[PDB]
């Protein structure tokens, strides 16, 4: 689990979406896994604008927050989880790691801020939806 609060928004995997996020909804996207929603508090996170290729995610499923090189935003066949089946998904980042289905909402963060989200992962890839393409989330 775990969110992006930038502003009034709040960033979560779709598949982990709530009926409140869904009740609020701002934006979703099955191909993305993302989901945003409205917030009334606003939020500590600030977005990465940036193509950066190296950074660190939190594990839930280790406790630990790991450095890891992540290749740019791309459209991946992702196998089969608990959550979604074996089907391709856009605006991904892979690096080596671990990933648990849990582990999704984890933070990935650059020099710039945060990048992204943890939403896939099989064979030692974790993969993270990428949020640096929503520049809508810095305004309105
Ligand atoms: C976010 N990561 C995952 O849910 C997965 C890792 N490995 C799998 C077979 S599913
Ligand atoms: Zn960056």
């Amino acid at each position: 689990s775990g969110a992006i609060y930038v502003g009034n928004y709040r960033v979560v995997n779709r598949h982990l979406a709530t009926h409140n996020d869904w009740a609020n909804l701002v934006w979703e996207d099955s191909s993305r896994d993302l989901l945003v929603s409205s917030t009334t508090a606003q939020g500590c996170d600030t977005i990465a604008r940036c193509d950066c290729q190296t950074g660190v995610y939190y594990c839930s499923s280790r406790r630990k927050h790991y450095p890891v090189s992540f290749s740019k935003p791309s459209l991946i066949f992702v196998e089969a989880s608990e959550y979604y089946p074996a089907r391709y998904q856009s605006h991904l980042m892979l690096a080596v790691g671990h990933s648990e289905p849990g582990d999704c909402g984890g933070i990935l963060r650059c020099q710039h801020g945060v990048v992204g989200i943890v939403s896939t992962g099989g064979n030692g890839l974790v993969g993270f939806a990428d949020v640096r393409d929503l520049l809508w989330l810095d305004e309105e």
